[PDB]
Order: C-alpha cells, then sequence, then structure tokens
C-alpha cells in the first residue's frame, strides 16, 4: 500500500515533470548552441571503475552491490569516469577535440537535505583534447548561457575561479612529495564548509608541518591575481593561465559573471589545473555547479598518451531551489490543441475520423473516451486546457460539418 | 584499464546516442500528438513493490540488493501505480500519462532482449471502455508510421483474457490457478505444445480442461469466439468495438485478431496486444493491455481501470536497421569561428557570442592551430559555414566567410 519514494529520491508526476523538462530543454539547447554532442552510459557501472581512494568522501558514499553474474557493481555517483571509459574505448577512432555532453542521473549515499538529495540529475559538459584555457572559458560561458537562459543574471549568480597549480606549487616548494597533495586538496576544500582549526588539524595529521600549513592557509586567502603573481611570480603557468581565462571571458561578454576566489579547490582529486564553482550571490545554497581541468585522469585509466580534458557537472536540485526563490519557475500547466467530443456514442466512429484528421494536420488532440454527458466533456476540455472543443454532432455531420467552441458550424475542409 | 560496459548493457556514444534521440523524439511527439503528459519515477525502487509471485519469470530476474532493501525496476507500471495512488484524492481522471524509463531484467542478453532497455510507456487511467485500448494501440501505430514503417512491415495482434477467464471459470478451477495459466499459456509461441500441457497438468488441471484451453488459443476469429462463448458476452462485443473503432480511426490494416496472444504478466484483466514484424523475425516490438484490478491490489479504496503498453528501444531498432530506416545522420553545426592567429581570439569570441545570440549553433577553434587545420575541423564537425576572423578585415569591421567573400559583422545574422 506504500506510496512514498525510496529514501531521498524524488517522484516526478506531470506537474513536477514539466519543471524538469523546462530545465532540460535549456541544457540541451545550450549544448547545441555551443556545439556539444550528446552521449550516455549505463547508470550502473563496475565497482572497479571508481577505485582512486585519494582520501575522498565519494568512495564510501556508494550504492554498491553484487550481481553474482558478471562481477560486482555500483550505481554511478559521477559521469566523468564513465566518460573516460567510453573515450578510451573509442581508442584510435576518437577524433579530437571532442565536445560531449550528457544529463545523467547520479547516486550518492549522501546526507539528503538540504539541496543534496540521495539522487540527482547532473548536466555534464566536457571538452576533450584541448590544452589551453580556451576550453574552460567556453565551458564556463556555457554554464552562464544556460543560467541566463533560465532567467538569471550576473547579480543573482556568480562563478568563482582558481587554479590548483598555485597550490600544487606551494606544496611542491615545501618538502612534501606530490604523494600527499590530492589529499590536501580534499582537506583544503572543507575550508568553506568548516572552521580553520579542524582543517589545520587534519593537515598536521597528514604529516605536514605547521609552517607549511600556514603557507596553505595564506594561499587560500590570497585576494587577487595580481597578488598571486607576488607569491609565485608573474612568469608562471597558473598566473598567465588565469589572466587569459579572465581576458577571454570578458571578450565573450560574460565579465560580471566570473571572479577570482583563491579558496576554490573542489572535492574531487583528479583536477589538475583551473577549477570553478557556481554560486548564488546571497550565499544561500550549496554549489550550483562545479568543474575544472583534469589532464592526467585519462592516463590514470590507461591511455597510451595523456589526453587533456576539462568539464563540469551541473545539478538539477540546487539550481531549482534558486529559481523557485527568485520566482522563475512559474508552473505552466498542461495544454492540448483540441478536444473531440462525440455528441453521443453513435458519433464516436465519426469523432475518431475527425481526431485522426487533426493529429495528421500536426495538431495535438484528445478525445472523450468514456460515454459522458455534454457538460462533462466541456469540463474535461477545460481540465486538460484545450484551446478548442470540436463537438461532433449528427445534424452537422450529415451536412459534413462539426461544431467548434473556442476557449458555430464548421465544415471539415475549413477545420484543418 | 577496463572499457567494456557492465553485463548486457549498452554504452551510448554520440553516434549511437543520436539513433536513440531519433527514437525517443518520435515517442515524445506521438505522446504530445495524442495528448499524453510525461512523468518519471526513480529507477531504483523498494523490493516490496514487486511482490506478486503469480508463477511469473520476472520475480527472480531482478537486480535486487540492500542499502530498507531495494531493486532496480524491471517494469514501470508498478511505479506508476505507486505515483497514481500517491496522488490520492487529488488525482484527476481520466489521466493519460507517459514515460521512457530504463528497465533492468537479469535476463538472457541476446538476441534483442539485453540486460537493460529503455521502454516507452503509454497508460490511460480511469477509462472503462475499449476506447482506451483503441487510442493506445493507435498510438503505437502512429509512432511506428512516424519512424517510417507501414502495416505491411509490422502488425499488432489483439485478444481478450476474458475469453480464457471464462473457459477456465467454466471448468471447475477457482480463479486461484488462472493467472498462472496465463503465464503458462503465453509460452505456446515460444515452445512446443506438450511441455505447456505438461505444466498445466502440473498446476493440477485435468486433460479435458487442458484440451479446452488448447482449442481456445487456436480459435481463428471473433465470429468463432462467439460460438464457444456466445455473441452476448463482454469479451466478444468488446473486441468488435475495439476493431470497429480502430478501423474508424483509419488503422484497419495495422491490427488483427490472434487467439494465441495472452502476455506474460499476471495483472492483465481484459484486452491484450503485442506488436510484431510480419516476417516473424524478432521478439515482440511492444506489448500491453487492460489491467483494472491492479490498483485495488496495491490498495486503492476504489478500483481504478487502467490500460497501457510498453514499447522497447531494442527490437524496434533491429527492425528499422533491417529495413534500412536508420540512416546515420551525422553531427552538424551552423558555424565555425576561426581566429586568424591568436591575437584575433578575443575578437573571434566577440563574433561567436554574436552568432550564438542570433540563435545560431556555433563553435570555435580553441587551441592554436593553422588555417588549414581549422578548415579541416570545420569539415569534421560538419559546419555549414566557416567564419574566419582576420585582422585586415576586422579593422574594416568585417570577417571572412567561406560556405561549405568578405562580410560585415551585422550581416552574419
Ligand atoms: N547530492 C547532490 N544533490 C544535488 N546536486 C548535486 C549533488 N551532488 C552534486 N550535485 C551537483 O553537481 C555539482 C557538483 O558535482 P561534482 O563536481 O561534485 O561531481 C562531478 O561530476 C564532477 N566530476 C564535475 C565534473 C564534470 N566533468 C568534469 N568534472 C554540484 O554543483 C551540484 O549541483
Ligand atoms: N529485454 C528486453 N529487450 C528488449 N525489449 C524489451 C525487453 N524487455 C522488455 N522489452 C520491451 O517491453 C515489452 C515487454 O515488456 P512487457 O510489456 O512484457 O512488461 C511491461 O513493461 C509492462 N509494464 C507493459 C505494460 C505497461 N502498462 C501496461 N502494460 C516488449 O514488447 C519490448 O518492447
Ligand atoms: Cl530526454
Amino acid at each position: 500500500v506504500e506510496t512514498e519514494p525510496v529514501q531521498g529520491c524524488r517522484d516526478f508526476p506531470p506537474e513536477a515533470m514539466r519543471c524538469r523538462r523546462h530545465l532540460f530543454d535549456v541544457f540541451h539547447a545550450t549544448a547545441k548552441t555551443f556545439g556539444f554532442e550528446e552521449y550516455d552510459a549505463p547508470v550502473l557501472e563496475s565497482e572497479e571503475l571508481y577505485i582512486r581512494k585519494a582520501g575522498e568522501e565519494i568512495t564510501e558514499q556508494m550504492f554498491n552491490f553484487i550481481t553474482k553474474g558478471g562481477h560486482r557493481v555500483a550505481l554511478r555517483p559521477e559521469m566523468t569516469p564513465s566518460l573516460a571509459r567510453l573515450l578510451l574505448g573509442k581508442g584510435r577512432s576518437l577524433l579530437l577535440p571532442a565536445k560531449w555532453y550528457s544529463i545523467p542521473q547520479c547516486w550518492r549515499y549522501e546526507a539528503i537535505t538540504r539541496g543534496r538529495r540521495r539522487e540527482h540529475y547532473q548536466w555534464n559538459m566536457d571538452i576533450v583534447g584541448v590544452k589551453s584555457v580556451s576550453a574552460e572559458v567556453e565551458l564556463v560561458c556555457a554554464a552562464c548561457w544556460a543560467m541566463r537562459s533560465l532567467g538569471l543574471s550576473s547579480k543573482d549568480v556568480g562563478i568563482k575561479v582558481n587554479s590548483r597549480k598555485v597550490l600544487q606549487t606551494v606544496v611542491e616548494q615545501a618538502g612534501v612529495t606530490s604523494d600527499k597533495f590530492a589529499p590536501v586538496c580534499v582537506i583544503v576544500d572543507k575550508m568553506e564548509k568548516i572552521p580553520r582549526e579542524e582543517v589545520e588539524a587534519q593537515l598536521a595529521v597528514l604529516g605536514l608541518e605547521p609552517t607549511v600549513v600556514d603557507a596553505i592557509t595564506t594561499t587560500l586567502s590570497l585576494k587577487s591575481i595580481d597578488e598571486i603573481a607576488q607569491r609565485v611570480g608573474e612568469e608562471h603557468e597558473a598566473v598567465k593561465e588565469l589572466r587569459q581565462f579572465f581576458e577571454q571571458v570578458e571578450a565573450y561578454g560574460y565579465g560580471d559573471w566570473v571572479l577570482f576566489d583563491a579558496s576554490v579547490v573542489r572535492g574531487l582529486a583528479y583536477y589538475t589545473g583551473i577549477v570553478f564553482e557556481g554560486f548564488d550571490r546571497e550565499g544561500k545554497f550549496r554549489a550550483l555547479c562545479g568543474g575544472g581541468r583534469y589532464d592526467n585522469l585519462l592516463t590514470t585509466y590507461g591511455s597510451p598518451t595523456p589526453i587533456p580534458c576539462a568539464g563540469f557537472g551541473f545539478g538539477d536540485c540546487v539550481i531549482v531551489e534558486l529559481l523557485q526563490e527568485k520566482r522563475l519557475l512559474p508552473d505552466i500547466p498542461h495544454v492540448v490543441d483540441d478536444v473531440v467530443i462525440p455528441f453521443d456514442e453513435s458519433m464516436r466512429p465519426h469523432a475518431l475520423a475527425v481526431l485522426r484528421r487533426l493529429r495528421d494536420a500536426g495538431r495535438s488532440a484528445d478525445i472523450i473516451l468514456d460515454k459522458k454527458k455534454v457538460v462533462q466533456a466541456f469540463n474535461y476540455a477545460d481540465r486538460v486546457g484545450a484551446v478548442r472543443a470540436v463537438l461532433v454532432a449528427p445534424e452537422e455531420w450529415e451536412r459534413g460539418e462539426v461544431q467548434v467552441k473556442m476557449l458555430f458550424a464548421v465544415p471539415l475542409d475549413r477545420l484543418v
């Protein structure tokens, strides 16, 4: 007798489902406008695929189980690995650069509320085979367009930007093997989420000294690009890469949308370079979206030659919270072009004839299926939001006509 | 280093993915043309939901596990019923709901029955008469016709479980054993007569009642139905209406009566149907039927008539590929913006925005590459136009356009 859905999952009845479609049309449209090709993988993947274990939180937050037949498995918590699989699968036949997108469902055994439910759809845009920041620029501009398309602006939403190289330098400059670095990126991401002493505690636990911990704290708090230059020199990849990224987005004309934020690092250990996170200016919700460059990952899965990648994920939850707070998700109710009312059931076969004729003429149309009275029919027309009620009565039908109410006798040739 | 997908699942790279979109787009268009509303549930559901156990094959063919315990859906209908009942008193009827959910059966992989599949579900809820089924069956047809098929390629076989339900009820077996008989009897297509008859004797039934069933299944036409059960009978007059109404709608040649059709799912109550290719090459294209009692079974305080069908994304494709109706249509994009050298990049971007604003689909060379390479890229991604942004021209407020001379920035669109 049980009606509620599993755990923190969402049901999508028509009313809700429309909102989703509205949201998706946009992603697709934006992809197309930006020239991305759609792909998809199976939601269920091999457990083996997600073996990185870089101190992350995603490894245990897994819907994993065993089929017996074939080997053990898990429902995907992110698309990227599944992309990498498909890419590498394509092998020598893979033509580059490639620009691929997808709107896959994703499963994290996570903490339900607020806007981080146990299942979520995630719009992935990825550029593969592009070395320069030209990629990230495009990608970030793609998120913006989408949002702008949804009815947002730079004043509602921002995108914070940074490069992990800045950090990667600082660490490499003190005496710790890149060994412990990715874990530091996991730790350091928590600075937004929790207080400084507990981050600094976990970094001391990873073995690091206090004086190196200090350096990290400082870097994270660095105010601008100009200021980056002074801790690492204007002659430096990270520096000139950001300046290009920023000059290019300003050129494309989304200047107000982005800004530098030294704090941004991301919680996934395969990012190599530039990284970004979409946020609402008021600072109400978790990240709208997040992404960055991941050059080495494809080598990690075993590409005989390393393949640069950048790309982001864009959730379907937080974004909606924001649109609903900005009253940009007005329910647009179901409509249909025509409702065909058989006068009595003897007219039904003629009604059908008429219905076919409209559906052929490319109309969207509906027909009263059970025997019901004339009022009820009109009532139905109103419920389903019909633009027009075509009543098929006999007196008229014999004269080769039907009745039409808009929401007088019309012959068929003048109907459609 | 592992590239292949899990078990009998399909990867969908862009090339394949397009074929899917082409299919789904028809599914959606047809729905809309027929006035269905789209819905979706989570692919993962409670194990509890699929507890019927009417001698079926679907109960063990399950991707079940524990997190309460759960399983990945093998059919949408239960999940629909859940949502419907969930809506409660707020549910407005009749309702016409559709969806294209993925589904997971721990089944037998080849040929056209892979371990995962998408399934287009159309369901009418709250309609007593065959008017529903008619609509539903016409909906499948439209889709197919939309895909480029015809009555000569594909048929839809039709029948009513009441015909059988009578015959059994008329011999002395409780409805108790009936649904199991429908499971057994469905296998007649798939396997030989003696093994069906064996399993029915195993369900307890006599030989003389087994005979009656064999006979009913083989009944040639509706006229003939009349003679074993009277013209005055629900099943008989229901079919005659169904058939007269489809003929009216103008899909006469698409359907036909076949006494053998019963379906392998135990919740069907009345009319049932199955889509097939006339040549008899592949498993059922699609299948459905009326299921009035199911909603009471999940606990509706008043029974709610339903009909609806599922329409797989696998078999159908096998057929379209055999009829050469799935020509690969390769990716294309309106424009490719080539910065002459990297110094023009920021202007190139300016131009790219201007096109994307004008509603064009456009692309831009992202890495530094030579002029030829650019044009080569243009060809690869199938561009209709190459907008080279060179400096001599840019200063005069223009760009170079090659179609696959010099043009002013306001006249690219
Ligand atoms: N529990 C959740 N509930 C609702 N929304 C959620 C949830 N988790 C993630 N998201 C959406 O995905 C974005 C973060 O994805 P990610 O970067 O953590 O995972 C990725 O896939 C990264 N690999 C990004 C990426 C894609 N391609 C390259 N990098 C968030 O902004 C959020 O909107
Ligand atoms: N392994 C497979 N490979 C390819 N195609 C497959 C596979 N399994 C199922 N299908 C598709 O769905 C139909 C069979 O499922 P069904 O109709 O028996 O169960 C149902 O889904 C019921 N819920 C039908 C229904 C819905 N509403 C009322 N009745 C086939 O006609 C085919 O189109
Ligand atoms: Cl879709």
